[PDB]
């Protein structure tokens, strides 16, 4: 029951700036969103906010921007005298609650969500005499701050002259109008968006520039109702009036709907009886977090989706990525299965079709990033929407977990063809050596190449830049190697497509570390990831590949074939299933044979060397760039043989390798590029962690995973505090880092609850 879980996350705070950013540019507060709505609310922290839920957070299509600190804050007056209240404020799963206590008057305010654009406040007043009610509010003025401190003296209206915010009174409340602003990286409004306030009683309203006062009289105890609605289009504004009228006409129905929606989340969700109360509350933090990141249809995205973080700088709006989607939907299938199915649908709703007007050669491609606004290339003015690359595909796994939970045959029939086209695209456009095993890469694009299809790249040295074109020139410039750095947009995009930005296995390594690598007898060339282009037989360019085959990528492909075979068998396709089992078999054979080094007893990526080996392997395992989580991807995805897996677990459990203060980080201590505070070269991510625990388990090492889970739990910082879920942990110290309310950490924290956490 909800009440058992008060203040799981700290949702207090009084924003002072539109961008009230923390150190990494994320909104430093944690607003309550639900039902996919495009606004959210914080709790009051003291006297100045008491009587209201401060911090109206607006989701301006692709970003989170605060509107007001105080907005619709109640204050109570009896015989011209202000009533003095003391405050209790708390969140629960699915609602914010605050109570104001005094001698002769008491107020109970409960804020829940009614529709995907409209939240509902219930104000329950209890009094033995008549009362005068004052609500007040004030829009924000100041622009930007970091850690509470201002970065400038810039004002919101200065920065956006065409915003022209205007508070206006109405027949049953007030409203805020917003002018058109197309600040592509900051603030995005249609020109007809609004924040509407509607009340269940007549009120009298005074507007004073960018603040308001509103008054009313009541005879005694009474429960009144208020709607708050952020609406982004003229068409939304019209289509809501009707739904506001039905909420005020029957509030209890909507409270009850929400109230019940959440009891069912918690019921379906909290299914591990071995878990401790502390661990069960971590699971609920994740469910809240995950549900908060759920957005309803909005702009170009016709489905309900889930973003990496609603308070994130670049993860807000309905901006959706396939990678974290699979992880999110795997977890949310175990509690909010409806929206898990929609998240998957949303990612596949812009899958490339035959005859596409941008990339007809990318059929099956699933974009890296979809959002409210399409790219100029597709008709919109969006700067985030991205088809430079996809991301690593665990689609079939994620789709199969929803079916595991629901048993819905029609779900599998819906998805199968979407997945098969994605599978086919990998093999056609990401297998430079037609050898059956994928590379990470990039697509053909404005940013990657000329209109002739000649790959762009910039050569840098000292203060000198030199943009050039063509794979011929690129090859040469690399051979000579007379540059400080070499920027290839297409190669930059394949690091995105890898899922890891700074990774050792893709050649990234700081001066001082590389120097010690050389002093230990390495050559600098060992860290140079070559790059090539994929052409059809017709000579058409299809994209690019890293001249390197990644072991995680091959493992995910094994999974893809594995699950597509089961899906095929379920849909009564025995011959398509036999073919996927065979592809799977060839991938396991290639992974074990080509990517496992018996010497160091672990898996690694392979180079696509200029000529293949005697055993069909495109190259030798890239052991010289150290070990990392990809090493146990074959265990997780089930590609590994019992023996090879036995070896990998030996390494994983070794204190000098991956078994650290927080285990299973993103580079072993023995990696040459290792850095404890480096995101993808040391720091522990919960997904990788969990892939690893599952991997041990699958090959008989459940009790060892349970140990590591207990270590993770005792050591990972803040896990049982009330702070938002973040991205990763330093493996030596436990410090958290990365964006608050990070979905996939929630996805996988939740699954750690479901699989491995227990009473010790
Ligand atoms: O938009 C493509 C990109 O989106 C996500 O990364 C957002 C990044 O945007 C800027 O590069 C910013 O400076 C970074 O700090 C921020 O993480 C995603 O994580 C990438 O994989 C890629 O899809
Ligand atoms: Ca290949």
């Amino acid at each position: 029951n909800a009440d058992n879980y008060k203040n799981v996350i700290n949702r207090t705070g009084a924003p002072q700036y539109m961008k009230d950013y923390d150190y990494d540019d994320h909104q430093r507060f944690n607003p309550f969103f639900d039902l996919g709505a495009w606004h959210g609310h914080l709790l009051p922290d003291g006297p100045n906010t008491m009587g209201g839920f401060p911090g109206v957070a607006l989701l301006t299509e692709e970003y989170i921007n605060f509107m007001a600190s105080n907005f619709d804050r109640l204050t109570v007056w009896q015989d011209g005298k202000k009533v003095d209240f003391t405050l209790e404020a708390y969140s629960i799963p699915g609602a914010l609650v605050q109570k104001l206590t005094a001698k002769d008057v008491q107020v109970e305010m409960t804020l829940r969500f009614a529709t995907p654009r409209t939240s509902l406040l219930e104000t329950k007043i209890t009094s033995n005499k008549p009362l005068d009610l004052v609500w007040d509010g004030e829009l924000l003025e100041k622009l930007e701050a970091k850690e509470g401190k201002p970065l400038s003296d810039k004002t919101i209206a200065g920065e956006y002259p065409d915003y022209q915010r205007k508070i206006s009174a109405t027949r049953d409340g007030l409203k805020v109008t917003f002018g058109k602003v197309r600040a592509t990286w900051d603030l995005l409004t249609s020109g007809e968006s609004e924040y509407q306030v509607h009340k269940s009683l007549p009120v009298q309203t005074e507007i004073n520039g960018n603040r308001f006062t509103s008054k009313a009289h009541i005879n005694g105890s009474t429960t009144l109702y208020t709607t708050y609605s952020h609406l982004l289009t003229a068409q939304e504004v019209s289509k809501e009036q009707m739904q506001i009228r039905d909420i005020l006409a029957r509030p209890a129905f909507y409270l009850t709907a929400s109230q019940q929606r959440w009891e069912e989340y918690l019921k379906k969700g909290l299914t591990n009886p071995d878990a401790t109360p502390e661990q069960t509350r971590v699971a609920v933090k994740a469910i809240e977090t995950l549900n908060g990141n759920w957005r309803s249809p909005g702009g170009a995205v016709k489905f309900n989706t889930v973003t990496p973080s609603v308070t994130g700088r670049w993860f807000s709006g309905n901006q959706t990525w396939p990678w974290n989607t699979w992880k999110q939907a795997f977890a949310m299938a175990h509690f909010n299965p409806d929206i898990a199915k929609e998240n998957i649908r949303a990612v596949f709703s812009w899958q490339i079709q035959p005859g596409d007007s941008v990339r007809p050669q990318d059929v099956g491609f699933v974009p890296d990033l979809i959002a409210w606004n399409l790219s100029p290339e597709r008709g919109g003015d969006g700067g985030n929407w991205n088809e430079r690359n996809t991301k690593p595909s665990l689609a079939a796994w994620s789709v199969m977990e929803v079916y595991n939970v629901t048993q819905d045959k029609t779900w599998v029939a819906e998805m199968y063809p979407k997945l098969v086209a994605y599978h086919d695209w990998w093999l056609r456009n990401r297998d430079h050596n037609g050898n059956g095993v994928p590379e990470y890469g990039a697509t053909r694009d404005k940013a990657h190449n000329t209109e002739s299809g000649e790959m762009l790249f910039t050569v840098k040295k000292g203060d000198k830049e030199e943009t050039q074109s063509g794979l011929n020139n690129y090859a040469r410039v690399v051979e000579k190697g007379q540059y400080d750095s070499l920027e290839i947009p297409a190669q930059v995009a394949a690091s995105w497509e890898s899922g890891r930005d700074d990774a050792a296995v893709f050649g990234f390594i700081d001066k001082e570390q590389l120097d010690k690598y050389v002093a230990n007898g390495g050559k600098r060339s060992d860290w140079t990831v070559k790059f090539a282009e994929n052409r059809s037989q017709d000579g058409t360019l299809l994209g690019y590949s890293l001249l390197q085959e990644s072991v995680d990528q091959a493992s995910y492909m094994y999974s893809d074939n594995h699950y597509l075979a089961e899906m095929a068998t379920i849909l009564g396709k025995p011959e398509e299933a036999k073919r996927y089992r065979q592809l799977a078999q060839q991938l396991a054979d290639y992974i074990n044979t080509c990517m496992f080094d018996p010497t160091t007893q672990f898996y690694y990526d392979v180079r696509i060397e200029d000529k293949p080996l005697a055993n069909g392997c495109a190259g030798k395992p890239i052991v010289e760039r150290g070990k990392g989580p990809e090493g146990w991807s074959p265990l997780f995805n089930g590609a590994a043989t019992q023996a090879n897996a036995d070896a990998v677990v030996k390494v994983m459990l070794d204190p000098k390798e991956f078994n650290t203060f927080v285990p299973l980080g993103t580079a072993a201590l023995t990696n040459p590029a290792f850095g404890a505070d480096i995101y993808w070269r040391g720091r522990v991510w919960v997904d990788q962690f969990w892939f690893g625990l599952k991997g041990m388990e699958r090959y008989g090492y459940r009790d060892d995973a349970l140990k590591l889970a207990d270590t993770f739990f005792r050591h990972a910082k803040g896990l049982t505090a009330d702070g938002p879920i973040q991205e990763n942990y330093n493996p030596l110290t436990g410090a958290q880092q990365g964006a608050p309310n990070f979905s996939w950490s929630a996805a996988h924290l939740y699954m750690l609850y479901n699989d491995f956490f227990r009473k010790q």
